């Protein structure tokens, strides 16, 4: 058993990423034969040292997934990474709250195993090149960095939405994510905000290779407005500490360990 190399040799490098076609997953279960229960995946030609949990924040997205475990389990193999999906779905209808949802990922995710790495997904967003790891660094990685609904443009340079991934360490520094921005915008910009308090920065792929597409139902070329950061510097200074991995409450309601993914199914709360 011999460590997996720098860089996969597997890599295939740019990929043809579309959403004409639409998916099964039965399909996908029979494409990804080595995927173990519950979207578990361990290379058997070498050794990983990236343990990576996936965690995707979701509610009501079905068809979306779909395309992103369609597109995401064989290139995460080809990465060779020790990896697992979840999927943590919020039950409900009060505010989505994606944030939290992603604090919920990571405590959930420690239960099944010793992750030291942890991806921060939305489930609309593919990587178009293999070459972009969907693993940890030493610091803090921003892996949606050019998406084709922002022109393919990262909106400003303290962006740090989309797809993200922190070590265990790194992410128990900043004491998690904020819990109580629900969906009235920033908590991505709160994150940035902590990681520049614990005086860490953002690590990037090239723009090249750090292409995204997001799952646009049928052809949309209209790039999407430009998100402007939301100035609560301030305000995340002051309840970085309080509000985060040592306030969070929540529910486990259903555990699911479908064929390529886990999925639980938590009560969260109301806005207060």
């Amino acid at each position: 058993l011999t460590a997996c190399p720098e860089e996969s040799p597997l890599l295939v490098g740019p990929m043809l990423i579309e959403f004409n076609i639409p998916v099964d997953l039965k399909l996908i279960e029979q494409q990804n034969p080595k995927v173990k229960l519950g979207g578990r995946y361990t290379p058997m030609d070498c050794i990983s040292p990236h343990k990576v949990a996936i965690i995707i924040p979701f509610r009501n997205r079905q068809e979306h997934l779909k395309y992103w475990l369609y597109y995401l389990h064989p290139i995460l193999q080809r990465q060779q990474l020790d990896y697992g999906i979840y999927v943590i779905n919020q039950a409900g209808e009060s505010m989505f709250n994606r944030a939290k949802l992603l604090n919920v990922g990571f405590k959930e995710a420690l239960k099944d195993y010793d992750y030291n790495c942890f991806v921060f997904s939305d489930v609309d967003l593919i990587p178009m090149n293999d070459h972009n790891t969907y693993r940890c660094f030493s610091q803090p990685r921003h892996i949606s960095v050019a998406m084709d609904k922002f022109g393919f443009s990262l909106p400003y340079v303290q962006y740090f939405g989309g797809v993200s991934a922190l070590s265990k360490q790194q992410f128990l520094s900043i004491n998690g994510f904020p819990n109580n921005y629900w969906g009235w915008g920033g908590e991505d910009d709160d994150i940035y905000n902590r990681l520049a308090f614990r005086g860490m920065s953002v690590s990037r792929p090239n723009a090249v290779i750090g292409k995204c597409r997001m799952i646009r139902h049928s052809r949309d070329k209209k790039n999407e407005p430009n998100p402007q950061r939301f100035d609560r510097i301030a305000h995340t200074k002051e309840t970085m500490l309080s509000d985060g991995l040592n306030s969070l409450t929540y529910m486990v309601l259903e555990v699911q360990r479908y064929p390529l993914y886990t999925k639980i199914t938590v009560d969260i709360g109301t806005p207060s």
